[PDB]
């Protein structure tokens, strides 16, 4: 209730809080980690959700051949994902995600987009589904981290760029990784589970609360804290 009036800004993560993105982008990790001779699960594409494509990739590596990627697997494996995930039919919006933009901006706070994500056409696709809500001085994406999620380093960028401190903004996040990050960041941060996982390690990744939706996080904005 103190750290209500406290508030400035809410930081968004993109996909699976914005777009329902995350089906497809767990197919995608799968096929072309298939087609490169790998095995990654769709469950465990959703378990690196946050991290860099190089992140995402590297570690994976690792696991099943017991090395590093070379830069030239990295790109190659990342744009053949990127050109996967946009076969398909264009990921919509997350129910709630909209009304509850609207809420946020008419107490005044800003809007910021804090993702690991660089794909292109979800980036373009911003200002055409949430208008007027977002800028591209207030986002931080994969082009501008050495590290990503589960690095604090992303949201503290956000909190910079936002001339903040981490007890004027919350996160909305969903997967682990992210949620992490933004706890380390020491930033307010509302988990809510729009994937297939127990919400519970979204708590145990250090969520203050934890919703199932975004739109029933929508319906109890006004009733936190
Ligand atoms: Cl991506
Ligand atoms: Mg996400």
């Amino acid at each position: 209730s103190h750290m209500r009036k406290k508030l400035k800004a809410v930081l968004f993560d993109m996909n699976g809080v914005l777009f329902n993105s995350m089906p497809y982008h767990s197919e995608a990790w799968h096929q072309v980690m298939k087609t490169h001779g790998l095995d990654l699960s769709r469950e465990e594409a959703y378990m690196h959700e946050g991290r860099t494509g190089a992140s995402t990739i590297n570690i994976v590596f690792q696991r099943e051949l017991g090395k590093e990627a070379t830069q030239e697997e990295i790109e190659s494996i990342y744009h053949e994902k990127s050109i996967l995930f946009n076969s398909y039919p264009e990921a919509e919006r997350m129910p709630g995600a909209w009304e509850l933009l609207q809420k946020v901006k008419s107490e005044g706070l800003t809007p910021m987009v804090v993702t690991g994500s660089g794909q292109l056409s979800l980036l373009e696709r911003l200002e055409h589904n949430f208008p007027g809500m977002f800028h591209k001085e207030l986002m931080v994406t994969a082009f501008d981290v050495k590290y990503g999620k589960p690095n604090p380093e992303p949201y503290l960028m956000a909190l910079k760029k936002g001339g903040l401190k981490a007890d004027e903004a919350v996160v909305i996040e969903n997967a682990p990784l992210g949620v992490e990050a933004g706890h380390k960041a020491g930033i307010f941060t509302i988990a809510v589970n729009t994937g297939p996982l127990d919400g519970q390690v979204l708590l145990d990744a250090g969520a203050d609360l934890l919703f199932p939706s975004m739109q029933t996080l929508c319906d109890s904005w006004d009733t936190i804290m």
